[PDB]
């Protein structure tokens, strides 16, 4: 593709292993990230320090991107990779600059940011109206429509596990299994501990 | 400034009343607005019509930019006018055009975006880390930091109904009332009628 093969070449890349913390919430923005291969969690924090996944993002997606577009922001999340990734890296002043170059580039990172307003705007009404059997029907549904989803004979493979659920939905791990036997006992997922599968 | 007054002049340029639904959700996407003059708010809904405001927003901001970056979009919120409105309003197509000669009106766009982004994700944090108690006195902290709070010698006065605190907090107007009664007993507010006193 030549648009992103063009702006990678403007980058560095980085190999980061599994666990590495990418950003660290409420340090200065001056970088932009784009992950070339691997995955990560965008994350939030209570004030005692626990943790909620706020997104998945996953090979050609921007990171870091919050910051580029007025001076002296912050990091709004952290950033962890789940697998170890390598990761394009470039100052918000180069940026800047490729994007008066060609302005396809930004609207391949603007395209991101509006998917990701979407789903975080779909994530509050689901956390402000539905219950948690909701939450968790809701959040199977949407795993399974993503792009790392695998086609299955009988369905789609989903890689999550019921904590990880529960850090998206607000609920524990326990309740997530529980509301997960019901989904099961419905005929409607097969759920193990590291994979669902979605039937369909 | 320059870029804004170019932009403008590629628009056309209409008015709603206050009440009115710009946007509806599940439309199609194909037009971006501008607010020239007034304010709005974007919500969504329940299936029964329980609505939650995801924001207000003002003179100076884009709406309905969703939808620019790929084809055949739906609307993902409803956007009313909270006052009579201005609005400019372009195709996608003819604003694809502008940002190619001058992308500085996509970094103006994707600016607003950006922070709509971040003050969203801390209502996820929010809602998914705090009960509806917490949530609650959350919303007074911060109503009770806002220059229209009364400074009085008890603490400071905020004038708000149960149905307003309802649509920020996720809940009911009668759980909105309940919640506030035991904050009251907790000597922490004094709450009657639209009358809260933070203390
Ligand atoms: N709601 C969200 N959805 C997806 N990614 C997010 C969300 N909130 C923050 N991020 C990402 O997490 C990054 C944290 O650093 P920045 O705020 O610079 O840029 C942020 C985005 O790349
Ligand atoms: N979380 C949000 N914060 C602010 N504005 C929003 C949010 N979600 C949706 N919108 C606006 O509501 C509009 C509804 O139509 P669009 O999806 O085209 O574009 C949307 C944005 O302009
Ligand atoms: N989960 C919820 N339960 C009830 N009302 C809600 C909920 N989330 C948002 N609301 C809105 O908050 C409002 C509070 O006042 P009402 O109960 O009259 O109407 C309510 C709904 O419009």
């Amino acid at each position: 593709d030549p648009t992103l093969e063009w702006f990678l070449s403007h980058c560095h890349i980085h190999k980061y292993p599994s666990k590495s913390t990418l950003i660290h919430q409420g340090e200065k923005a001056e970088t932009l990230y784009y992950i070339v291969k691997g995955s990560v969690a965008v994350l939030i924090k209570d004030e005692e320090g626990k943790e909620m996944i706020l997104s998945y993002l996953n090979q050609g997606d921007f990171i870091g991107e919050l910051g580029l577009f007025e001076e002296g922001q912050e990091r709004s999340a952290w950033v962890r990779a789940k697998t170890a990734c390598e990761v394009a890296e470039i100052s918000y002043k180069k940026f800047r600059q490729l994007i008066q170059v060609n302005p396809d580039i930004l609207m391949r990172l603007s395209a991101q940011m509006a998917r990701r307003l979407q789903v975080t705007s779909e994530k509050v009404g689901n956390l402000a109206f539905l219950d948690v059997t909701g939450r968790i029907a809701q959040t199977l549904l949407n795993l399974a429509k993503q792009p790392d989803a695998m086609t299955l004979p009988d369905g789609m493979q989903i890689k999550i596990t019921r904590q990880e659920i529960g850090q998206i939905v607000g609920c524990s791990r326990e309740t997530v299994g529980r509301i997960l036997k019901m989904l099961e006992d419905q005929n409607l997922i097969s759920a193990h501990g590291k994979t669902i599968v979605v039937y369909g």
